[PDB]
């Protein structure tokens, strides 16, 4: 039940189904051909960056974003107990937990990447909002855009907020302050409400996916995911 995927970027994505295809793990080396290997437990969904040593500057785009997700990434979709796509305004609840393993070397973030879109499906780049949630970072890396709030309270935690404009979507990043290696029962509905209040999210958009992993600029070996869960609910109770 343990698989190792080194699919080289920048144009190939290696995608591994885990936990009955409730989640998928992707190499997603979207900006590099440097060696990157993931080791993935398909029963538990745990994974590790077992081989990586990225080099380059700490500015601009990262080399890679190896990640686990529920929902659709560029048309590659999970198939069990999904709850997405769903219009943000129609979400009943949305909760996630993530436990990570970090290394005190290199330059990276430890981040959720959450996509929204005007229509419920897309084959490519979402056109709504990218919501990032940085549990931690090191090595001097910073979020896209500009810091627009400092030490704000959202969904029971304290954050700095960064907002930016990409070519066809808006980005908002919640930077946990101080950083940590895990988060439990994070209320994404509360995050979405805040992002809408701050002008970064149209709540008529569809939520496409919830991803978590590491944007890596330098290093990367030994970063990992111990456990990951996403629950997005809708509809009413009904048994047959
Ligand atoms: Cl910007
Ligand atoms: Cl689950
Ligand atoms: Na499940
Ligand atoms: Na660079
Ligand atoms: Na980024
Ligand atoms: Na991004
Ligand atoms: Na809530
Ligand atoms: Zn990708
Ligand atoms: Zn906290
Ligand atoms: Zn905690
Ligand atoms: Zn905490």
């Amino acid at each position: 039940t343990t698989v190792t995927d080194c699919t080289p970027g920048p144009n190939q994505n290696g995608v591994t189904s885990v936990q009955g295809d409730e989640y998928r793990v992707q190499t997603n080396e979207w900006n590099s051909s440097a060696q990157q290997c993931l080791t993935i437990n398909t029963a538990t969904g745990a994974w590790t960056v077992s081989t990586a040593n990225f080099s380059g500057g700490t500015g601009g785009a990262p080399a890679t974003y190896p990640s686990i997700y529920k929902g659709c990434h560029w048309g590659n979709c999970t198939t069990k107990n999904v709850g997405m796509p769903i219009q943000i305004s129609q979400i009943g609840s949305a909760v996630t937990s993530w436990s990570t393993t970090q290394v005190s070397s290199g330059a990276y973030d430890v981040a959720y990447d959450i996509w929204t879109n005007s229509t419920p499906t897309t084959t490519g780049q979402p056109n709504g909002t990218e919501i990032m949630i940085w549990l931690n970072s090191r090595g001097g890396v910073q979020p896209f855009g500009s810091q627009t709030a400092t030490g704000v309270t959202v969904a029971g935690h304290t954050w700095n907020v960064w907002q930016g404009q990409q070519t066809s979507w808006k980005i908002i990043s919640y930077v946990l302050t101080p950083g940590a290696t895990s988060i439990s029962n994070l209320d994404l509905k509360a995050i979405f409400a805040d992002a809408a209040a701050r002008g970064s999210l149209n709540t008529s958009d569809y939520l496409l996916d919830v991803e978590a992993g590491f944007e890596i600029w330098q290093g990367g070996q030994g970063l990992g995911s111990n456990s990951f869960s996403v629950s997005v609910t809708s509809g009413s109770a009904h048994h047959h």
